């Protein structure tokens, strides 16, 4: 079973003698610290993390006594705070008491801005504020991913409006294939579930149960995919039959989608000879509904791309749209997922349009670059101390390194607000408290145990939808 | 609960039907595939997997049943293979019928040999090894952190052993900060595993329990840490009582050692007015047993460092070894924990080196250096089908992108073993059954649903060793 007792890092074990006596308050905060591009950040992962980890009665006599067997031999010394565990176990029945204020689930926030604070309810417990940093930084994932999707998105988006004059299918233009990529299991689930925040495809299978689970949707699922094949069901028919492998897997799935992987052996010999000549009768026959997805998966992305096109343009009846860019018949779409990340998207996107290649015809694959190529200082997720109170007095702390000015930390009590202008602002120093700024957009979704505020993955996607949908 | 039916590629769902009629057996192997840096790697984090995921019955009505709901909203059509399932669920109990063989868990390998193999052992069931490539694969990140942290504890121990002529501290030196910049608690637990597998250091304590689960060590716990302060403990004293709030930590823990951030606000300052100056009388009567140790945490790494150690040289009583490089009092010491991964630590250890200072002055911190930046085309961890049996007649299959050699796959069945020079090559086509290269290195690990070899961490400890450890 899970112990927050033992999901910390090993010196805040010993945190609770180090700060000043008389501590009656620790308030920190979470930010997306603004560095000297990613200019905005959803936020989304939170609600998970209470839920699983930190709501009802996590403490018991058991996982007191397990945690101070731990600590006794992992410090060779008796450092446990096991009086300050007991209090929360007696008076609280193992509840939290904590109260977490947070934007909004699928708000995009620029950087700089409070995201979430965290504070202690009770006097007695001021060392509990900064025991479960450890385990809340951890929603830095979740914001990376679902900010950088939605980063790759805005140029999908920009692109296919440009070469078609639409956003027709943009949602299913980037692909989750990173399940094999990620770290772990767990990781897959919230990864995946990050992704689906702004697009609808994804072969992560965990991020779907995750979201029924923590967040819940209308619709049965809020993901999807098609049939399609990896290299194993293409060679294990023999070198000298790839024909015969691909005549068969289309024929298997003659009335749905159908993704094949074509350079097992030879990329262009397979789009020209195989598909173009020996197979095209089974291609151009096919529904606009039911498309064959030509899958290149090795080379280099923009080149192979356009050659594929290239070829396949040739051997096919191309049209060209209204914006002046060639499309592939109905029947016939690529996707590039191999080596995808945002930098690569821009470049082949760019590519296609410089060679009059609609965005139309094209989907994405992304693995790790998606998922697992990601870390916490992309963003510069950070979690600290802001406001105090010791002897009855509160006061203002920060950090200020003297060689670094991008890791100065705020001050004081925060609050988030809208701006005349309909920007966000970060009050500083309790300044909220002076009402010139109209409402503080935080809630309280965590207090004492319980998850006080709730948001469905609907809500979330809505939230976090592009200025170009809402237009 | 777990269900492995919903734990693995979507597109794998819709396999079964896309392999050549009347197929029996399909045989895939894992290897970190061939490309001057990771030249070898270390085998560690399958047998946490088999336990956890693969082991005793997997399989049940309800997951089955909750399977197919699932994938039939998610194709918007019915491909799930639910007579496949019912077949493992009703002659196997649930367990499944595979065959897994693998190297030793700590042993150091070569690049472009097999680590492990995957068949099935039901002809009904040659659909099911490369169902599971998916939760295999994963192992791709116990590997890589094993590996990273293995190769930075050689650039430590070249350097240690150059400027202080022993290895004495070296598991203590690189220390895992990494519990919070990980994607998820389970990631954390496998990450700082693979770290203790080199080190002995560490922070986050979900690896200990890991360790315990699925390993084993002789000793209560594989990983230690001591006493240290963040930023919190610090500015919380208010921006005037950075001072007061030093004195305070050193004094609750002195006689153990412990570790003190002295950046908040002035790193040179710190080290050179208030704990060279003001509180430099507490620092002075400290035991060796318990040092003080500094920790600046920003700036350029490689800057902050040199200069905290030339000001602590000229207010503390500075030695010079054996060696010739100068050493800080036993009772101060110095830890740079931020921006620390492989690239920086060499450039570190190298420029203090050039500056005359011992490396037993120094512990490194490592975060998501250690335990996130990493990805899979890093060591190129892959899980390829390599042989299958179709109509009763065995054929050795591979790829062979024509725009990518170094995407090429070992053709047949694989098996492992030693050169007569003493290294490791792996033989394709069948070719180990000739019994020239002797005997295979693999062994079996899993078969049908239960773990059929296992190694406890401290033999993946001393297989993991550096030689010049040996
Ligand atoms: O090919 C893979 N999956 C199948 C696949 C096929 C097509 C599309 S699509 O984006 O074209 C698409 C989406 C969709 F929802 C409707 C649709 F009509 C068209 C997406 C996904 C796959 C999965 C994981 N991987 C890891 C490593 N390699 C892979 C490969
Ligand atoms: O300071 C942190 N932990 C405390 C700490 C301090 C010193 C050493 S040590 O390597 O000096 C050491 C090791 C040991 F086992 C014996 C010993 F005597 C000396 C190790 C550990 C810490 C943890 C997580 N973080 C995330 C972000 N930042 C941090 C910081």
């Amino acid at each position: 079973e899970f112990n927050i007792l033992l999901a910390t890092d090993s010196y805040k074990v010993t945190h609770y003698k180090q700060y000043p006596p008389n501590t009656s308050k620790v308030y920190s905060y979470f930010e997306c610290r603004e560095k000297k591009k990613y200019e905005e950040t959803v936020f989304y992962g939170l609600q998970y993390i209470l839920n699983k980890y930190l709501k009802g009665k996590v403490v018991t006599k058991e996982k007191i006594q397990e945690a101070k067997d731990v600590y006794k031999e992992h410090f060779q010394d008796d450092v446990f705070n096991e009086k300050g565990w007991n209090y929360i176990l007696e008076k609280y029945d193992g509840h939290l008491p904590i109260e977490i204020k947070a934007v909004p689930e699928g708000f995009v926030i620029p950087r700089g801005n409070v995201l979430f604070t965290v504070e202690n309810t009770d006097p007695e417990c001021y060392w509990l504020t900064n025991w479960i940093e450890t385990i809340l930084v951890q929603s830095w994932y979740p914001i990376t991913v679902a900010t950088n999707s939605r980063e790759q998105k805005k140029i999908l988006a920009k692109y296919l409006l440009e070469t078609s004059g639409n956003l027709d299918g943009l949602e299913y233009k980037l692909h989750d294939f990173g399940y094999r990529g990620v770290s772990s299991q767990e990781t897959a689930g919230i990864g995946a579930s990050a992704h689906l925040v702004n697009f609808k495809g994804t072969d992560t299978v965990a991020g779907l149960a995750l979201i029924k689970k923590y967040y819940g949707t209308k619709d049965p699922v809020p993901g999807y995919s098609v049939p399609a094949a990896e290299h194993s069901t293409i060679t294990a028919w023999g070198k000298d039959h790839e024909k015969d492998a691909f005549e068969h897997i289309v024929t298997q799935f003659s009335s749905v989608p159908v993704s094949v992987v074509s350079d097992s052996y030879d990329i262009y010999n397979a789009c020209e000879k195989i598909w173009g000549e020996d197979l095209r009768h089974l291609i151009v026959s096919r529904s606009t509904q039911a498309p064959l997805i030509i899958r290149p998966d090795s080379g280099n992305p923009l080149d192979t791309v356009l050659k594929v096109l290239e070829i396949l343009g040739k051997k096919f009846p191309v049209t060209e749209n209204s914006k002046g860019y060639k499309l592939l018949p109905p029947y016939l779409r690529v996707i590039q997922g191999d080596g995808v990340d945002i930098n690569t998207l821009q470049e082949i996107v760019e590519g296609m349009k410089q060679k009059m290649w609609s965005i139309e015809n094209i989907a994405f694959g992304s693995g790790g670059g998606l998922l697992q190529k990601l870390t916490r200082d992309l963003l510069n997720c950070s979690f600290k101390c802001s406001y105090v109170v010791t002897n009855g007095l509160g006061i203002n702390v920060f950090k200020d390194p003297v060689a670094d000015p991008n890791k100065r930390s705020k001050k004081g009590r925060l609050s988030l607000h809208r701006t005349p202008a309909g920007n966000f602002v970060t009050l500083e120093e309790g300044k909220g408290d002076l009402e010139e700024y109209g409402q503080d957009l935080l809630h309280t979704v965590f207090k004492n145990g319980k998850v006080t505020k709730s948001y469905s993955f609907d809500e979330i996607r809505k939230n976090a939808q592009l200025n170009i949908e809402l237009e």
